[PDB]
């Protein structure tokens, strides 16, 4: 029970990554756009006030919601912004739920997570009671990714069959030490994975170093979306700069990038890279 | 073999040491998520100690439970005499032993200080005794499904795990090498067994001047036994015969130590993985 | 998909490469464990060369039929002429495709020189044409189990294995690594596709005043195309645009060459295995 | 069909490696002695003459044979002696064949194999004429593990069912280079391997340097045999020298190790020694 | 080439920095062992700033004064105007020229955007002038034993170190390599120059999430200027456009920032050897 | 000026490590015993109190201290304990001094100096006023290196002829990270360099791990001594322990060495010991 | 004595390298032209039939020259071609000599030296009798860098003050292994050393794998000259093929070097390329 119609993945995966990148509407665009790179500023997305999870009791504070990419299926990306009082009690969620600390600290259970820490629900997984800390609001990356569209449900201990081993209560990626990066093209910039899936897709902040240049076009059959936390990059005639947010579905063709400051980006990519002819380097004439 | 249990943190029961869901010395029940320190000097010896199934004649020893699950695994400091003398036979559990003062023989294999020896269920021994005249303290770990007895047999059990016979295990012999996790960079390692999921055994030697920095979120089992030296841990002082257990998703605090120490550590998980190891620090 | 047939070297076909026993384009039939090389320059150039199941009214190309199987696979280079255009549609077979010379576009891609495309049976490709009013000479490598053929289709087959996809892979952009065989160290490889086997197809780039010793015994098939430079392999010498063939056990002479080359290989096993290609030096 | 009956390994392995060098009786013993290690010289091991393989014509020249250590079952280790004129027919062998060149040289179909080349040839793969070269005679390790005894049946193509994969032709191992050794305790030594099983055990030649002291005893949980080639290592007051062999069924308590002149060595064990646990250094007070 | 000063810290002058003893733009005096942060921004510009020698007619420029000597060797932010046009010649000491905002081009060669020239005193440089019809910006660091001065000449002067110039050397195009310092292990390093003593110039890339725990003991003399993101050293905040100076056996507080940075730093010995950077963290 | 008269080294050094280790007499010896290790417990050794460095104005708080090793020239090795309230002025003095702090804590100028923190004090380099910190005793390794006996001199700047490039104000030892080991007989040990000699020698602290055995006796053709801080080591039948001392002049045989437990040591050699045969293994029969 | 007059280097180097490549007049250029690169075919240089070394009997059958680059010094380097019954008496030269063989097989003393060998003879190394070997003329890299004009000299014994250390008798690059090249820029690339001067310069073959682009433009603060052996290398709108030669003198500005094919290329420079900033990339907007 619990666990069940995870829809394979869009390049050809099985479904097992849970992530459910594939297929997505942008908020810029009427449905969706197969092999469509999209990039847009987080900051121009309509803010719908009054956003509470369904299943939540209605006493709840209710927090804000920018849709930044979603599914019929029930998947979705957006920035939430949870007010200084917020206050939800425990319970687990009916989908994998991703979260990622923006601005400001909130507290789930006993664990803190404050600017930059990264936490993974497993559907099934209860958390005690979570909080907004500090007195100022908080903004987060609120990443839905199962099958059914997520839903809270009080409960006093875990569901019987929910993957508890993919639990990662609380991951302070600023304590995290900065790591080699995985693809040919992204030599010059550093990795900290936050997450790797059982077939090798993940989560992770990836630091571009100043004076950077890829050089050429990029061939991607996957999907990847991500955040600029800091810094810019100018991908073909956009610069993507802080609160600015991309989708790239399977077989996007991403024009060259190009950055003198260099950058800090949270990413999220749903296929092993480290394969040969996963990330093919493009440049005609 | 049968019954394996499911560990805490999400595991498949194949690593079969059962360290979930396990009552310290020091606790009237099970306190989940709770890291818990404590001498095994002051925790009671309870003499007369004797395996089930064991002949009556066989001379007794000492025990001082450490923890334990209903089901029958658990972990104790027992003390064997100078003249215990034990048959050849099988035990119906598996069966880790790592000494930790005096010497043993098992079978045909001495076991002096630092030995370690991993005995599947099924698996046969020949007689056994205490060496030198003088009295043995072992770490001796009840693992098994069912709670551990004597049986005696001739030849192994059909079924026995063979393939996982560690008879005698020398560590001080092993070299030393480099650890695993990311926050105990400034340690080395020595592995003595390794399960099939990637959990196992090892001694961890921590250098002097070792200040690990954060706490740190644990989504597993651990257990373990300080041999030498000291390690600070939050203001508990752990130092020679100081046991812990730390059940999955225990937030241990900073370790520092400017003496360093040999420490006997079993863990139920693989910690190669992203993000099984998590440093933490929280402010105000 | 259906029918992919066993590897000769006693592979499980899922590589679906179907290197085994092929007849070459001088050979009256497949010549087991004989290494066989040929110019593709003599090789008859058949015109009017179209894909089964096209419209009629498209360009016809040429095709020098270098090496191929009964059940549908094989080798060949092709010429497509300046005006060449086709349209959007999946091939029932898979489809390699490697660009000698000149340039051509599958889809929104360009494929100009040295540029590489592995087309899964199933998968929708948009409508093509040859690229800057000069005709394009093309490896066109031929792999189902069934012989290829054009099908009309908006979308791809249900079926269709999207992850092996390949649209466009531009050689020249790659960088150099590393080889994989013991004997061919010094010399570069460029990886353009692995087979969930371990078999591939890879751009070998032979440094100059090379010289591998030996003789090898070679338990697999392979192919290759020289692009540039050359390698005498025992007292024949293989230039630009030669072709070679060596069926599994075949025992290939000794390769020297002071100059160096540029190599288009294709393999269906994994080379990174002990005693998978063997030196071979016997005496009298 | 063909293939049928593998044997599970004396130390708990599944049978797979095909090897069978579990519960072996030697040429010493009068029957299979449990976790004991056993040397001897091969010199003074009886040479019946007149040996022939099951099911070989009759009117084939004859070899010796020098039975080491032998199953039931049909597995054995021998060293045969082939004559100058040798010359027996193609076909195949109903059990899977290792073939180790002592002295002189031999031809199997096309490919020569002269001093220190090595063949495997798995059960039901076609092996063309073969013949003793030089006009001299030729010194082999024939190594029979196949489940059933090993027979010698006509065949012009291969067995449907041969696992043809792992067929060895030809590896001359003086071409080979050497490599770094597995174990821990044989650092100052070499390898180079000839044959790797699917579980991870194997054949390989060991080359120990001169000043050699592994200092401990070895408790080895496997199966191991070898034969010295070429210098000497004193194992415990025995020294083993040119010609000797060795056979440690599993659990077996090697006693030390010296040589101060080194030596070449030919090894086979059932098990993969990369694991953690599986070479016990053992020093007892 | 004569009176090249000895080095604050112990070193025997070779380096020809001259960065010991010197003024900064908010301090009277030179002050020992203090280190010294400021925003360049803030610092006067005196407009109609030449060099001494120059012909009278040349177009101006401006000068902040960042830190100087009253030896002659000085530090400085100078902005030339988009006309800007100076004859060939020589100048009487070392100049380093670090391209901030536009472009410039000394001779033939263009220095734009991070663009970096040393020019050894005596060696001869040809016409220059600036870039694209907009203002140029550049760290000027003057350096030699004497004040700085133009004179023309037609060659080099016979005794110049022509071996140490460096014409041009776009920063852009250099690779990022492994930092020297075990504190600054997360970051990368350009290196521009290098002493025959070992000290010199580079670019420092700190990677985001950046804390170097303890406050640093520097034997040495150093200065340098943020050219993107920041650095909070203490309760101070460096930030684009922020320079600053730290003479010998300063004591730097801890280094954070969250978002990283790229900035020009210069220094005056080798701090590859052991105990030339010191961590301390004093308790109460 | 200044710097005048530093001899050879023992071994055959050209005097520039400005250590003088060589031929130095022990607190338990009469006279200096060529090539003869030596070991003592420092607590044994007599604490003479009233201990004043020679130049200091007599109204100074005095410190106690136990010699361990000198040589008539001046240079000497001593465990000094400073009282709470000790408090000296700034200055120079005559002869290169060491520092390394055992218990409690010292001011040298602005810097602290805390348990295990190291400085390095040129002669003629300037030191500001310094003190004990902490309300507490402190002790402390002092060496006087110099050529001619330590002095105390009031001065306003440092002496020109000073060799600053060497001074090492404050190393907390603690904060440094342990690295390899230079020497093949301690290869599981792990080194923290402190300071290193233009020719190769220098100071550093070693952490010997637990089981350690280096397995032979070694020559050692080089001075070293050497304070115990923490754990054990058994060298022959003496066991050193923490607040123990050594001292092994050049071609010293000291015995084999084994601790189960490790340790750190404070160590110190006038020779670079990366360079081939400067230390031997010896194990005779 | 004999060793006198090394003249310093262009770029600022001591004269130590004795290889004079600073200020050369190119086969194409009426002067020296300063900090411009050259590059041409040797084929389209003239060919001066009748060559002969100063100083050798008249007798001596006489080979041909196309004059390369040279100073008026002495220094040059040039295509010589011996004719197939060329023979040579034994003696030293005045200067030191290079010698790479481009065709054919000539043979100095005992040993031979055939397709791409190397020899570097020191002035004052004597040499024994020289010939042409394989009845088939023999083309060489002949390379004069001595301070006085090269001049044969009959001599029975080495001159005293030869540099005899530096003598290269015979080296077969082909028998020579591949290694890592040294500049940043050349990183796809090979690198075989013949020769090392004691700055650091010095000669080597270069071996560029296809699809080579070093992107930018190189600024060379050194001497550097080279022959292109096999293959190609676009440098700017020229290309250099087969026997094309080239001359850049110090801060000569390379332009971008591209080839799809690859090639071999004989080089010799007077600087170590190891040190920072002494390879400038260069890429103006």
């Amino acid at each position: 029970f619990l666990h069940i119609a995870s829809v394979k993945e869009d390049w050809g995966g099985d479904g097992r990554g849970r992530m459910n990148l594939s297929g997505r509407r942008t908020a810029i665009a009427k449905e969706y756009l197969p092999r469509q790179y999209q990039f847009f500023d987080t900051n121009t997305v309509m803010e719908k006030q009054g956003w509470r999870v369904r299943g939540m009791p209605d006493n709840i504070a209710p927090g804000s919601r920018r849709l930044l990419t979603w599914h019929d299926s029930g998947a979705s990306t957006s920035r939430v912004v949870l007010p200084p009082k917020f206050e939800a009690p425990s319970g687990i969620f009916t989908a994998d739920l991703e979260i990622f600390v923006i601005k400001g600290a909130i507290q789930l259970g006993e664990w803190q997570l404050n600017k930059h820490s990264y936490s993974f629900i497993p559907a099934g997984v209860r958390i005690g009671s979570w909080k907004v800390l500090g007195g100022e609001e908080a903004e987060i990356l609120w990443m839905e990714n199962g099958s059914v569209p997520l839903e809270y449900k009080y409960a006093q201990e875990d569901h019987p069959d929910a993957r508890l081993s993919d639990f990662i209560p609380a991951l302070d990626s600023k304590l995290l030490p900065w790591g080699k990066a995985d693809t040919v093209q992204f030599v010059q910039a550093n990795k900290k994975w936050l997450r790797k899936d059982i077939n090798g897709g993940g989560v992770w902040l990836l630091a571009i170093l100043p004076h950077f240049d890829n050089k050429y076009q990029m061939i991607q059959p996957y999907n990847e979306e991500g955040y600029c936390l800091t810094g810019y990059c100018d991908v073909g005639d956009y610069r993507i700069v802080k609160d600015h947010y991309w989708y790239c579905p399977s077989f996007s063709t991403l024009p060259r990038h190009i950055t003198d400051d260099g950058g800090l980006f949270f990413v999220r990519v749903d296929r092993d890279l480290s394969k040969v002819a996963t990330v093919l380097s493009y440049a005609p004439q």
